[PDB]
RNA sequence: AGUUUGACUGGGGCGGUACACCUGUCAAACGGUAACGCAGGUGUCCUAAGGCGAGCUCAGGGAGGACAGAAACCUCCCGUG
């Protein structure tokens, strides 16, 4: 009945460690992230000095990754097993993307080293149908129109539906 | 002993610099146009903040994401500046 060119499917992964400061705290951090994705990471730098967190501008303060295809799926996967499959109602964004954390990334499936600390991580699931990226192409560049964007309702069917998931009403 | 001991200035002195310059207005829709008219600025700074090329998009806001809160980072959307 559905055309076959409006399926959802997942874009990125966009995991993310904000740690508070810079140091060896940052680059076991990396090593977290790296041991999770088999692919480097990346620092991000402090908009501004804030002194309530302790953070100065260009301060190197977390490390993230962008996880596509086959590899994000994964991933996905291994952290929706620590979740239960249970996603609140409101983790889900009205863009039709959703996220939630974990605290300890030991049960990620990576085993635990003296060295290393406890780091907790950032999911963030980007959803999108084919065609999302003429958005992003350089030669005539578009939107992609109201129907073929994904609503939050959209977004919780397809998690029910895929990953068998629990929506609580939170 | 010789000489000097600025100028402008609603008298002169005191105060200011309207004494060399730049922006908006005055200024009366070309240009020009005065008051010790109004609101301000200048005597610097930069091997990049100069020269090309490439790739990007900014302020702000909305919605989301462990710690994370009104402000830490990540994501999407709106965004003529
Ligand atoms: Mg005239
Ligand atoms: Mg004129
Ligand atoms: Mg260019």
């Amino acid at each position: 009945k559905e055309n076959p060119m409006r399926e959802l499917r997942i874009r990125k992964l966009c995991l993310n460690i904000c740690v508070g400061e810079s140091g060896d705290r940052l680059t076991r951090a990396a090593k977290v992230l790296e041991q999770l994705t088999g692919q480097t990471p990346v620092f991000s730098k402090a908009r501004y000095t804030v002194r309530s967190f302790g953070i100065r501008r260009n301060e190197k303060i977390a490390v993230h990754c962008t996880v596509r295809g086959a590899k994000a799926e994964e991933i996905l996967e291994k952290g929706l097993k620590v979740r239960e499959y249970e996603l609140r109602k409101n983790n889900f964004s009205d863009t039709g993307n959703f996220g939630f954390g974990i605290q300890e990334h030991i049960d990620l499936g990576i085993k635990y080293d003296p060295s290393i600390g406890i780091y907790g991580l950032d999911f963030y699931v980007v959803l999108g149908r084919p065609g999302f990226s003429i958005a992003d192409k350089k030669r005539r560049t578009g939107c992609i129109g109201a129907k073929h964007r994904i609503s939050k309702e959209e977004a919780m069917r397809w998690f029910q539906q895929k990953y068998d998931g629990i929506i609580l009403p939170g």
